[PDB]
This record gives C-alpha cells, structure tokens and sequence, in this order.
C-alpha cells in the first residue's frame, strides 16, 4: 500500500498565528485566559490549550471582571466586541487578517446604506462575525448558501449591491454561487473572484491532485472544521471514499483493506504531530514509506500583535 501526503495540507497562518496568541498570553500572564469559541476547530489543539489553562467559552456574560480574553480566529460580531469593551476586560483579537478583510468590506457598505450579500453557511461562527459588521438599518444583509437561495432572495435596492464569502468555502460551490447572483443581480459588486482564502484554495487544489491518485483519501480535521469538511468532500464528489478523522484511533481497518494507494491531507486548523500519527497507523496497516506530492508553495506567515511577542 503506498501512502500519498497532500501539498499544502495542515496549518495555514491565520491559526498559526491564532494558536501563538493564546500560547503567549498564557505564558505572559500565567492562567486562566478565556478564550471565547475554539479558538480555531481543532479538537487537539483545543484540548492542547485547555489543559494549559485557556478556558474556551461561548459568550462574554461567561467571563469574570478582570480577566483576559481571546476572541478566536473565526472574528466576532461588533456587537459581541462591544459587549467586551463595556466590560471590565483586557482583550487580545486572535482574528485571522484574512476574515478581518472580509469584515471591512461589509463596515464600509453599511456605512454607505447600501445592501451586502454574504455566501457562507448559517450558524457557522464566521458568519455570525461577518453579518455582525452590519448595523445600518437603511440598507440590509442577507445571507445565501446555494444557488436556490439567490433565486428566493429580494432586495430593497438591486442597483446599489455588493458581496462577500467566508473564507473557507468550496472554490467550486461559490463559484456557481456567484454566477447565479450575477445573473440575478447584474449590477452586483464583489472581489475579482471571491473572500476564499488563499490556504483554502490550495489545499483543494492540492486534495484534487491527491484523489486524482489515491482510490481512498483521509483527511484529518475536527467535525466541526469547515474547511476540512470541504477537503472531505472534494474527494467524496471525485468518487474517493473519503473519511474525515481527528486521529490515528478513527481509521478503520476495512477502509484500507485492499487498498493499494491511500491519500493523507489535513485542514488548516490540524498540527502535523495528528498527521504523523496517522501516517504511523497506515504503515500499521500495511503502507509504506509516505510519500508527499509536489505542490504549491506557501510562503505568508502573520505575526503576533507585538503586544505578545
Ligand atoms: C481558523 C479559521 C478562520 O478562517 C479557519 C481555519 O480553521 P478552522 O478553525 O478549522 O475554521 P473553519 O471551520 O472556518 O474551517
Ligand atoms: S483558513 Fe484562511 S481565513 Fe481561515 S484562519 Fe486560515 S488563512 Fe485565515
């Protein structure tokens, strides 16, 4: 059995840079520093941080007066970083630049009352974030996932709309997405393509390079990591069995069973100690000396706020 290792797969530099944060607060202010949601979606590197003494809640009314905060690399809503600052709070932003670009954009169109489309996945954290740059009652924000959705949406003025995306979205789904809004609104305003994020687009590239070769593909990420979820899915609609896991422990043996080339890849929020041992576990199995495929290179990296040097 050869084993095959996507390029680029694992950490991308918004959850470096997130994961660095708490670590440096940590180790500046000792514990407890709450950090509000995950701080990216990774089970191992949440449980990581926990047993160091982050605290991950849900909402601020959680925190206690006096303590540090994190808000995670997903970004927040401003009503959420308002409720932070009226209270009695010191606060590191772990948001990944990349999301923060995105929430830019949709101040400056509330700002101007002119109404916003996000494409994303309600409920997803991102979301909530990104929507909450809106508060102009005058305009509007609306959220679509799909195609059938533009066709259902209204607007109150077509003449005057932009949109934006998550950032870790399928490159394909988005783009039938956006074709589908242009043609419904042609005066809508956007990116020349999209908000994906470079680290999301390359490692679907790099997954389609992968199942191109591999009979079965698995990816390693959290349940709730959208971006893994989309790797997993790539392979799944290229007709891979595809399987997402959190480690070595949840690769079942009939998935292998008579495989002769097996596909490692991993989600922007997954250490590669996870990947290693997952490698480890095939080699169990049967496989061979892992072998990576060429690939893009990445080359970005986003430092801490000196603050937390
Ligand atoms: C940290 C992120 C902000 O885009 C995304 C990369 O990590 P993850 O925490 O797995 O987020 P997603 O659930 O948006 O994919
Ligand atoms: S996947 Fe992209 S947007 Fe999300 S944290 Fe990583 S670099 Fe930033």
């Amino acid at each position: 059995m050869q084993i095959l290792l996507a390029n680029p797969r694992g950490f991308c530099a918004g959850v470096d840079r997130a994961i660095s944060i708490v670590e440096n607060a940590l180790a500046i202010y000792g514990a407890p520093i709450y950090v509000r949601h995950e701080v990216v979606h990774n089970r191992y590197v949440v449980d990581s941080l926990r047993e160091r003494g982050a605290i991950f809640i849900e909402q601020i009314s959680e925190v206690p007066d006096g303590a540090i905060l994190i808000f995670s690399a997903h970004g927040v809503s401003q009503a959420v970083r308002n409720e932070a600052k009226s209270r009695d709070l010191t606060v590191f932003d772990a948001t990944c630049p990349l999301v923060t670009k995105v929430h830019m954009e949709v101040a400056r169109a509330s700002r101007r009352g002119e109404e916003s489309i996000l494409i994303g996945h309600a409920g997803h954290p991102e979301v909530e974030g990104t929507m909450g740059q809106y508060s102009n009652p005058e305009g509007g924000m609306y959220l679509v996932e799909s195609p059938d959705d533009v066709w259902k949406l209204t607007v109150k003025n077509e003449e005057k709309l932009s949109f934006m995306t998550q950032t870790t979205l399928s490159v394909d789904d988005t783009s039938d997405v956006i074709d589908a809004l242009r043609k419904r609104f042609p005066k809508i305003v956007g990116p020349r393509k999209d908000d994906i994020c470079y680290a999301t687009t390359n490692r679907q590239e790099a997954v389609r390079a992968l199942a191109e070769q591999a009979e079965v593909v698995l990816v390693v990420g959290s349940k709730n990591s959208s971006n893994s979820n989309r790797l997993a899915e790539l392979a799944q609609r290229m007709g891979k069995r595809a399987f997402l896991i959190d480690d070595a422990k949840d690769i079942q043996e009939e998935w292998v069973k008579e495989v002769k080339c097996v596909g490692v890849t991993a989600g922007a929020s997954a250490p590669d100690i996870l990947v290693q041992n997952v490698v480890a576990r095939l080699q169990q199995l049967g496989g061979g000396e892992a072998i990576p495929l060429e690939g893009r290179e990445e080359n970005i990296v986003f430092e801490v706020p000196k603050e937390l040097r």
